[PDB]
């Protein structure tokens, strides 16, 4: 399985699944380096961000867990069609990358803070991570190249 894939049981269903500890991916199908990736992302800040501020909002007060409720909800749109990401980005994401429907541009590892950068990199073209903690906030990552 490629790096940071596992098996894992469904507590649930009792059906077996795969579960990313790099870039906390989780899917039903089995799965499945780069010198530069090319990723958007959405970011959602908490109260915990290193700046607690964004085009958005100008005092972000949500908590850490609500900003994953917030995530985990953006996911779930994104994986049933409900919404594509590049929507929720522009919406939703703190980061002013929302502008261009979350779009970073190439990058190469020793840019970004580590936790993302693992995450980019660990993810193939087309992959979109689960949420990713750094400093900023929560992400929701989408490799594109
Ligand atoms: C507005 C913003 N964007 C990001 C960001 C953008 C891309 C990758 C990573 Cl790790 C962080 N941090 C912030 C922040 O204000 O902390």
């Amino acid at each position: 399985l490629p790096p940071g894939w596992e098996k894992a049981m469904s507590r649930s269903s009792g059906r077996v699944y795969y579960f990313n500890h790099i870039t906390n991916a989780s899917q039903w199908e089995r799965p499945s380096e780069p010198a530069r990736v090319r990723c958007s992302h959405l970011l959602v800040k908490h109260s915990q961000s290193r700046r607690p501020s964004s085009w958005r909002q100008e005092k972000i007060t949500r908590t850490k867990e609500e900003a994953l409720e917030l995530i985990n909800g953006y996911i779930q749109k994104i994986k049933s069609g409900e919404e594509d990401f590049e929507s929720l980005a522009s919406q939703f994401s703190d980061c002013s990358s929302a502008k261009a429907r979350g779009d970073l541009g190439a990058f190469s590892r020793g840019q970004m803070a580590k936790p993302f950068e693992d995450a980019s990199f660990a993810l193939r073209t087309g992959e979109m991570s689960g949420p990713v903690f750094t400093d900023s906030g929560i992400h929701i990552i989408l490799r594109t190249e």
